[PDB]
């Protein structure tokens, strides 16, 4: 009998931040509280003494990061509006400014956040599904909370992934988001900062479960060069991998482990290929003690490989 | 999708009353709303009007009935108690006594739940988890509700399944109940007449999906006979049906129709072999407008059928 595991909500949303390989991983309780455990040097917390915030039960969970200086974590109120929860080193846990701007979506919707990348200045852009089905980008600039560019309709309750990396070439920051369609494929949108959101959908994968999960990073940044890899989970209870390597595009796309039935999925990763790296952590239930929520493991020295078996606080 | 489906939580319980074909099926909306959907000829209802309570989001709905006289809907609150919406013919819907009784369960657990057969008398059978993972049964037998038999471990969030039948040689009331234990087996309790509850755990199934929906019916009493179906969601993402017939016992069992991963599962019964029945009908979701509930037809007819495509309101 593990009450630990019993209390980490069965389907929670589950997001993960990191800087190198000091973690930190979201998550709901069956309260609808919010928790956070941590990764220093080995796995700690996850209690009912470590909540950041109250949602909605069965709320998406997104976060994102600029190392472990700043972090913000988004879910839904039960006003089904966006909120924030934010850290900053220094000041530590608060709540953010995005829940007085009352940003209302279906109640459906899920949640993508980015910092956009190769800057020290703090800009924000957050993905989620207007009542209308469409997706809308809800910007932060340092000045204000607003509504940015809406990338058009998706499946109702899609999942939503985002990544955002800076070509080292490059004067500005790119974003790409994955979503599902209602003809049920998975797709891309991008935007680089010369073209801005190009026109066209680009098709990553034909036919997914409804309202699967969906996850996404970026690594290794180069010259006109990026890494990304997606992940969602397929129909048959396994998450997949689909790979964008630089040179090769979308060239590789396969079974990576397996989850429970509805597994909600977060990607973190760090490092490069040139540099002996990249590492790869994804976060899932697939079933141990139940509830509880596990870890994947890409590196360099043993490639593909089960981490922790139940995290904090299991 | 359609606005209408939108509506239905993705993942909702789902339970079913009936007298023959006079049918009633209640499901959570997107904001905790339990709504009911109605066939007398034709289906409607469904809709924000049709709402008969609320109760926490991701909550069990089990339902019983003696014809449509008398439904019992029962759900959790937000604080984890036993609750109970009460329908009686020629009074309506009302809040019934169930809530005030305060029965602290697990917040993952599932309710199942049976008015005793072969009586006129209102008597009642409720089961659910309680904190300490153990099955617990509550009743009314016409003087106010009360703890009746514990029937042991079971795996935390497993789902429950029940059907009261009484043999027509005996003057009392049998009990089966299905649910999940700890090693992932699907297992039968039951209960007779005379000889109470055997202390023996039947399996009808090696290893289901952990806290897979589990939803049972029984038809066609004779002396010392009678026919039930037992369903499940197995690994493959289909409704499993196991059966038990007259002379055969647990004989037969295999995939009835597929569904959303994770899809919860209500099932109801009339009529007998004996004159031109019995007929089934399931409900759940299989991703029809992404998110309406669907039902599955048995009859003598044309056998498996899918029936009503997407319910009230999609
Ligand atoms: C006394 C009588 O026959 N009344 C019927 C109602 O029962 C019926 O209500 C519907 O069915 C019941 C069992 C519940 O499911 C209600 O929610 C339904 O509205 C209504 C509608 O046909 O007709 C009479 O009032
Ligand atoms: C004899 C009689 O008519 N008694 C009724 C009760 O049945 C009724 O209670 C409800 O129905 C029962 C079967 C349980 O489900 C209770 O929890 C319900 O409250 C009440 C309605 O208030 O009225 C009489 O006592
Ligand atoms: C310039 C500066 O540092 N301003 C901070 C501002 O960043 C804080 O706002 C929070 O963090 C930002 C990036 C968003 O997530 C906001 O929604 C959030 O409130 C703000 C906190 O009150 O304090 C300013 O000084
Ligand atoms: C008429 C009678 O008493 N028959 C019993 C039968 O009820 C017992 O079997 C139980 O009931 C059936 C429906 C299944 O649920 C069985 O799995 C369950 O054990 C049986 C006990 O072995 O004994 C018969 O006499
Ligand atoms: C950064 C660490 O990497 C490996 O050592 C894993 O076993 C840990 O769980 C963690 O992900
Ligand atoms: C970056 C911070 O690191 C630790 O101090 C944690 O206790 C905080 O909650 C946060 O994760
Ligand atoms: C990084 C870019 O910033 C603004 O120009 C937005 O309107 C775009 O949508 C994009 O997010
Ligand atoms: C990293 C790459 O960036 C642009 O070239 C896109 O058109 C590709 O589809 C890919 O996203
Ligand atoms: C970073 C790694 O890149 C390739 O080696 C993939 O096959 C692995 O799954 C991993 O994504
Ligand atoms: C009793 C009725 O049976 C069939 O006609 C189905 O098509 C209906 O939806 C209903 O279940
Ligand atoms: C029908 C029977 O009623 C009482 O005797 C209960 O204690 C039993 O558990 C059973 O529910
Ligand atoms: C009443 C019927 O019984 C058997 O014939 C099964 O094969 C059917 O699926 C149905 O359960």
């Amino acid at each position: 009998s593990t009450p630990g595991a019993q209390q980490v909500l069965f389907r929670t949303g589950i997001a993960a931040v990191n800087s190198t390989n000091h973690l930190r991983v979201y998550f709901q309780d069956v309260y609808g509280s919010i928790r956070e455990s941590l990764y220093e040097g080995s796995w700690a917390n996850g209690t009912e003494k470590n909540v950041i915030g109250n949602a909605k039960l069965g709320s998406p969970v997104a976060a994102t990061s600029k190392e472990l200086k700043h972090i913000r974590v988004y879910t839904l109120t039960e006003g089904n509006t966006l909120q924030e929860f934010a850290y900053d080193s220094g000041t530590g846990w608060y709540n953010g400014g995005l829940g007085g701007a009352k940003f209302q979506v279906a109640p459906y919707s899920c949640i993508a956040a980015v910092f956009l990348a190769g800057t020290d200045a703090l800009q924000l852009r957050i993905y989620a599904q207007k009542p209308d089905n469409t997706i809308q980008e809800y910007m932060w600039n340092g000045d204000g909370w607003k509504e940015g560019t809406n990338l058009g309709g998706a499946l109702p309750g899609t999942g939503i992934g985002a990544t955002s990396f800076r070509y080292t070439d490059y004067n500005g920051p790119s974003i790409r988001i994955w979503f599902q369609t209602d003809d049920l494929k998975l797709v891309q949108r991008a935007y680089d900062p010369h073209k801005g959101w190009y026109p066209d959908l680009v098709t990553i994968f034909d036919r997914a479960p409804p309202r699967t999960a969906i996850a996404a990073t970026s690594f290794g940044a180069g010259n006109s060069s990026i890494y990304m890899r997606i992940y969602f989970v397929n129909s048959d209870n396994t998450i997949w991998q689909v790979c964008w390597d630089h040179g090769k595009g979308y060239h590789d796309k396969g079974t990576i482990t397996p989850v429970i039935q509805g597994s909600e999925v977060a990607i973190i990763s760090w490092g490069s290929f040139a540099n002996n790296g990249p590492d790869l952590r994804l976060y899932f239930q697939n079933g141990t003690y139940i509830s509880a929520v596990s870890e994947w493991v890409w590196n360099r020295a043993h490639g593909s490989q089960l981490g922790r078996s139940a995290l904090p606080p299991a």
